[PDB]
Parts: structure tokens; C-alpha cells; sequence
């Protein structure tokens, strides 16, 4: 045989950032090992900042014509707004890369403060979802004000 044996997939969301200049730091969402740790606590979000989102995930196998990313913002048990999101062709190169949504207002209002829930499926457009999980968004007054 030649080198280890593979066994393991090449594409996987390895985290996701939450970059609003205003907030104390980007939330990262690790998506690799301890996923079952983020339906316990959520991100603290503002009434509806225009904050851009940014997915990474490691490609060191073959290459990926067609990442997509997903995002089901769940809401009191019902879903409310979920789209896909055309990414590109990816090719292994080395390490991981960082994919960037572009602005996204948050749900404002005295009611709309409160945990979503988030159902996110990064899949591509070969045969199958290469990560999914979920997670959900406290949205407050002020984070820093």
C-alpha cells in the first residue's frame, strides 16, 4: 500500500465565525469533534446588527465542484427562513479555507429577542452532505453598550 490508509472523509465544516465589528470577538462554532456541545449554551446575537457569517472546513482528499452551505433558522419549533448557499468548486490544496456570507440582519423587536435555532447542512454537489448540526442564536439589547 502508500501512506496511511484514508477512511475519513476530505471535506468537513471545520468551524464557523460570526465577525460583526462591534461584538467582543467572532463567534466560532467548532464542527469537528464535540458537536453536541452547542445545543446546550448559544451565541449572543444584537437585535439585528448586519453581522457576515464565514464557514471553514478542511479539503486534503479531491476536490469539490459544487460547496453549498444551509441554514434553517428554526423558530419556537417552526422554521421561519431557510435557503441553501452556492459556494464554488473547492480543489485540495493544503489546508482548510474560509467561505464568507455577505451582510445578514438579525430579527429585531421586543419579541424578537429570544434563542433560534439553526438547522445547518454544509453539503456539496456530489452525492452526499459532508457535515450538519445546529445551533441557536440568543439575540439581546446590547452586547458592549
Amino acid at each position: 500500500a502508500v501512506s496511511a490508509d484514508p477512511n475519513v472523509p476530505n471535506v468537513v465544516v471545520t468551524r464557523l465565525t460570526l465577525v460583526c465589528s462591534t461584538a467582543p470577538g467572532p463567534l466560532e462554532l467548532d464542527l469537528t469533534g464535540d458537536l453536541e456541545s452547542f445545543k446546550k449554551q448559544s451565541f449572543v446575537l444584537k437585535e439585528g446588527v448586519e453581522y457576515r457569517i464565514k464557514i471553514s472546513f478542511r479539503v486534503n482528499r479531491e476536490i469539490v465542484s459544487g460547496m453549498k452551505y444551509i441554514q434553517h433558522t428554526y423558530r419556537k419549533g417552526v422554521k421561519i427562513d431557510k435557503t441553501d448557499y452556492m459556494v464554488g468548486s473547492y480543489g485540495p490544496r493544503a489546508e482548510e479555507y474560509e467561505f464568507l456570507t455577505p451582510m445578514e440582519e438579525a430579527p429585531k423587536g421586543m419579541l424578537a429577542r429570544g434563542s433560534y435555532n439553526i438547522k445547518s447542512r454544509f453539503t456539496d454537489d456530489d452525492r452526499t452532505d459532508h457535515l450538519s448540526w445546529e445551533w441557536n442564536l440568543t439575540i439581546k439589547k446590547e452586547w458592549k453598550d
